[PDB]
């Protein structure tokens, strides 16, 4: 079956769409190779349309239906609860897409009787009728890029009281069931550091560890109804309420499965039959479905002792080495069996030997020194789209702020500390905004975060040494001091010379802001600071912060 069939009526904007980056008066202190950025539009949708019709083929054999009764097996243990009206509209973004039948985001979270009243008549057919295709918006995404130009990716999402439905049915399910049938190699369970300690112990597991990152190609696209159907009887294995398995089952015959694609203007735009990236189990289906075939995979090439970290679509492997010339080989049969399971590769798949060579989820394990002067190991990643992003967001307030985000995540690396720190805190400064919550997702979900309490939110996360990590890598060092002549960066020492000011500042308001410019700038004195345990550190409730991925799933943890 074709992923898509198409109209011919056009991907529509949503509204005006910019791609070159807007430059204000902040933009030089960042970045002076402005062509290097842009945000893709719906102008470049019909080049995406083309990379990801194709028709999709399955050859499924023992190795797949021996790895899914296992899945099922550790399915079958899993106890979900369907969500109550309130609860999934509690989970609501505040700005997330209106419904087409008269209520928007904010009824929805207000439990306005509308709102309520539509959820409960979507929730009822859902019930009632186990058929008929559900309407979905394709729209085109605007993301920030550097170049080297890509297409606008695709989102394609059901209106909003459907999204509310899914939530009810099953938001518990995606959240719980993944780590329990796929255990340690569920990514999302992971924070940064927990990342790094899964991947730093799993390859010194390994007599001879050899690890590889499988990159599929349009992964959404080669999922098949299959697949879809695969997806969903593993749901079923789960103990759940009787209304929640009716639900799951007409949410997957007349949405997951497939479903007409309709533009901004209310046109017909085609069909799709692949996975959406726009709901609620794009995420949980994905990594179910990624672990499925690699795993069987892995069984048919013959891999010995081979270790999964699954996020999505994103994956990577780590083995036993069988020699050079053998783990080339089996890497070449690991891809022919994934390619029979419709999940083909885009670029070639290459064994490496050195962890900190393997790149998954966009980063890899890197390691610096502590006060003590220890070895740590801590998750960096190229910073090249980080920084594009945050030139992007020093000129146009943007829904998510990607720059909080990587702040959150890689607090630890240079870059962050030297460059995104100092940059944003410079202007929250200067625009007294320092107490301003702002939304940034992690994992996908979304959640509002106020910067001054980023020092404990970093305690939490990565722990005291975050604030203290030093000597970084001479490849660390380069890939970073690269990436700011690519763009046009000042250079880190001119960084170090503004992160000496922001620090002071930060220090003359007091309280927080003081916190802040003690703890996030130890870094840039000669006489470095105490820095101890952060009383209110403790206080924070981190507990779903970790959990699960939620990508395209309009969820909002407030
Ligand atoms: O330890 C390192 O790896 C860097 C090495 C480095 C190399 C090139 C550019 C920037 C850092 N330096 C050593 C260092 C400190 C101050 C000034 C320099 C200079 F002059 F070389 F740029 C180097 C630091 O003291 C340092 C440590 C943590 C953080 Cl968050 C920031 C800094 Cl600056």
């Amino acid at each position: 079956s074709m992923s898509y069939t198409w109209t011919g009526a056009l991907i529509t904007p949503c509204a005006a769409e910019e791609s070159k980056l807007p430059i204000n008066a902040l933009s030089n202190s960042l970045l002076r190779h402005h062509n290097m950025v842009y945000a893709t539009t719906s102008r470049s949708a019909g080049l995406r349309q083309k990379k990801v019709t194709f028709d999709r083929l399955q050859v499924l054999d023992d190795h797949y239906r021996d790895v899914l009764k296992e899945m099922k097996a550790k399915a079958s243990t899993v106890k979900a609860k369907l969500l109550s009206v309130e609860e999934a509209c509690k989970l609501t973004p505040p700005h997330s897409a209106k419904s087409k039948f008269g209520y928007g985001a904010k009824d929805v979270r207000n439990l306005s009787s509308k709102a309520v009243n539509h959820i409960h008549s979507v929730w009822k057919d859902l019930l009632e009728d186990t058929v008929t295709p559900i309407d979905t918006t394709i729209m085109a995404k605007n993301e920030v890029f550097c170049v080297q130009r890509k297409p606008a990716r695709l989102i394609v999402f059901p209106d909003l009281g459907v999204r509310v439905c899914e939530k009810m049915a099953l938001y518990d399910v995606v959240s719980t069931l993944p780590q329990v049938v796929m255990g340690s190699s569920y990514g999302f369970q992971y924070s940064p550091g927990q990342r790094v300690e899964f991947l730093v112990n799993t390859w010194k597991s390994k007599k001879n560890p050899m690890g590889f990152s499988y990159d599929t190609r349009c992964f959404d696209s080669t999922v098949t109804e299959n697949d879809i159907r695969v997806e969903e009887s593993i749901y079923q294995c789960c103990d759940l309420a009787p209304e929640a398995r009716q639900a799951i089952k007409s949410l997957t015959e007349r949405l997951y499965i497939g479903g007409p694609l309709t533009n901004s203007k209310g046109q017909n735009c085609g069909y799709r039959r692949c996975r959406a990236s726009g709901v609620l189990t794009t995420s949980c289906g994905n990594t179910l479905t990624c672990y499925l075939k690699a795993s069987a995979a892995c069984r048919a090439a013959k891999l010995q002792d081979c270790t999964m970290l699954v996020n999505g679509d994103d994956l990577v492997v780590i083995c036993e080495s069988a020699g050079t010339q053998e783990d080339a080989a089996s890497l070449r049969v690991f891809t022919e069996a994934m390619t029979r399971y419709s999940a083909p590769p885009g670029d070639p798949p290459q064994p490496e030997y050195d962890l900190e060579l393997i790149t998954s989820c966009s980063s890899n394990v890197s390691v610096a020194h502590d006060a003590s002067g220890k070895r740590v190991y801590y998750l960096t990643r190229d910073p090249t789209t980080p920084l594009a992003r945050a030139a992007w967001e020093t000129a146009r307030h943007t829904p998510v702020n990607s720059w909080l985000g990587n702040i959150i995540m890689y607090a630890p690396t240079l870059w962050a500390r030297m460059i995104l720190m100092t940059h944003f805190f410079s202007i929250l400064l200067a625009q007294e905004q320092l107490e301003k919550a702002l939304d940034c997702q992690i994992y996908g979900a979304c959640y509002s975060i106020e910067p001054l309490d980023l020092p404990q939110i970093i305690e939490r996360l990565h722990g005291l040494s975050a604030f203290s990590l030093h000597s970084y890598s001479p490849g660390e060092i380069n890939r970073v001091a690269s990436c700011l002549r690519k763009l046009g960066v000042p250079p880190l020492r001119v960084w170090r010379h503004r992160a000496r000011s922001v620090r002071a500042r930060l220090l003359s308001q007091g309280g927080r802001a003081a916190t802040c410019g003690k703890y996030l700038f130890n870094w840039a004195v000669k006489t470095k600071l105490k820095l101890t345990p952060i009383p209110a550190a403790s206080q924070l409730d981190l507990s779903g912060w970790f959990v699960a991925g939620y990508s395209g799933g309009d969820i909002y943890h407030s």
